[PDB]
């Protein structure tokens, strides 16, 4: 049947100060971010395994060296047989102040290359326009599970997962305030299941109460897998973020 | 017919942030920092139970930033409880300056690890008797080999091997100077046997002789199998560190 | 096995200004590790077989100054026996802004293959010739797990971002400036490059504006053990020179 075209968003945050990354992000490991959130729009809309065939031309502004949350939107444009087009914005927005500097459009070509015994039948489904969702103050971020991050059982590190909860902790904090933060307390963790090397996590975080200088964040944290689709709640957690100039007021 | 029980080894994992590396500083002391907690109390664990373990749950745990200079820090594990498959691991976070060894900061954090045994024999698997260690009067850390510093033959590259010897030398230098250290010279190393994917190494490092404003460290590196307990040494080398101001007064 | 040339392999890494982190490792462990890795693949590409590091002889080091840096790591088989190839590893460390040389380390590396296979314990690496000395940036790296997805392939991203690295080399090697990114055309790929091999990226300048380059950088793929190659992807980036926009 038919599918809805989702909004795949990833979420990465370049320091202030941290020239490397920087000169990186705005640059080619920026290009390689866009591709992969492309990747995983793709994925998730064939349930299939992807290459990125092509790349289109894309223009590149470098802002100022300050810092920035940088996020990767990617949305699939175009459905054949085999091709998947996927739209993708980069978006760099101050840490201080959440000015827009960056605006960059991309679009990447995907094709299929299905495995099993019905492969030589694979189609992508029928494309059909993305319903315009009543929108979230809570952040909503994926990012693949990377090898480093998982033991030889295969299982990522609940450490790294929860250090991915955190980032999203962050970034709603910030982004609430306006502000540079930080993390001053974790509460409880508990984790309902393992994840696994073939799935993406997805963090969901939102300020649920607000201090004179902290805030409390809500993190809910799932994991699909890629070619099933098959999600699952893994862990939720409650950070406190504090403002910083040293402290100040949110 | 029974495990014997086993005392209660440390675990210590170190880590370096550089003075002037903001994305290092604020992701460690942050996300990146209680990941690492989780990986010293995983490998703790499983040093223990020589078997896979997952990560159940994680305590609240209060964390404080420091100024941004640069800290060696480290992350000692113990563990402090064991039923038959829970095991509780207490986790202590400490940074000290490069200049100066003044230690910072301090945070403590509980870890529930599980143990998800494999084989015919799991349905029958008991954890061993804990008994406490003994506390007892040179650098010891140990660090998991990832898949990017392995070859395609599951191998670790030398060279990372060497670079792990290499951040141990420079962590004992430091400590015995208290000022920040640069690596002058190696002398020849050879290796014994190579490192594999599913071993942590772990090197012992300390200070030889001390000149003026030099300083030759010793560093001994050993592989250990995970679920087995298998070591080897693996190889010796022999850096000079110099400490730095500019070339210092040791 | 009929006797083989000597090739120069070539690594590339780039410490930019002010990236304490990097540079305090660079000039240190990772430098090491660095130097063992294009040494290993100079072995590899010889020998077409696993190899181990036997041992390392002893390198001296010198700190340059905290600026930034293009850092070359080149690897020269200079013996080879049966078993044992020695390799010959340069570490050179020139100034991003200016090019000046600052370091000049050399290493020698005695590898050793660990042959598989049927015919295993027949193996003798083919014999050493020298190369004649050849008369634009090739540079290779390693494709490692974390750039590669569940089923072995490389993401395009990740051999973009390496052939905008090799363009970016190429650039602030032509103007002896920093360097930014300002545009990439369209860029196509032949095949998907697979965990198991190296990439391969030749860069050069195409053009040459006021304050931009245009850069053409050609990617390929090469299986280590097998030593099949190929052309995967051939890209144009636009760069431009900074103090702030500057003068080439
Ligand atoms: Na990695």
């Amino acid at each position: 049947p038919a599918q809805h075209g989702a909004t795949t968003r990833l979420i990465d945050i370049v320091f202030p100060g941290d020239t490397n990354h920087h000169g990186t992000l705005f640059g080619g490991t920026g290009l390689a971010l866009m591709d992969r959130v492309a990747f995983i729009a793709a994925t998730r809309f064939g349930r299939t395994p992807f290459v990125t065939a092509s790349c289109e031309r894309i223009d590149f502004r470098q802002p100022a060296r300050i810092g920035h949350i940088v996020e990767f939107t990617a949305r699939p444009v175009k459905a054949g047989r085999r091709s998947l087009t996927v739209e993708v914005e980069m978006v760099a927005e101050t840490i201080i102040g959440r000015q827009q500097h960056t605006c960059t459009r991309g679009i990447f070509h995907m094709v299929a290359i299905p495995e099993g015994e019905d492969a030589a039948s694979y189609v992508l489904p029928e494309l059909l326009t993305e319903e315009t969702p009543d929108p979230s103050d809570a952040v909503t971020m994926v990012e693949i599970v990377f090898p480093d991050q998982a033991n030889s059982a295969g299982r990522m590190f609940g450490g790294e997962a929860i250090a991915y909860m955190t980032k999203a902790a962050f970034v709603a904090a910030s982004r609430y305030c306006g502000k540079l933060v930080v993390l001053a307390s974790s509460e409880r963790i508990d984790f309902a299941r393992a994840i696994e090397i073939g799935e993406i996590v997805e963090a969901q975080a939102h300020v649920e109460r607000v201090g004179r200088s902290s805030m409390s964040i809500q993190t809910k944290l799932w994991s699909e897998n890629l070619l099933t689709g098959e999600r699952h709640i893994t862990a939720t957690g409650h950070f406190t973020m504090v403002a910083v100039d040293r402290p100040a007021t949110i």
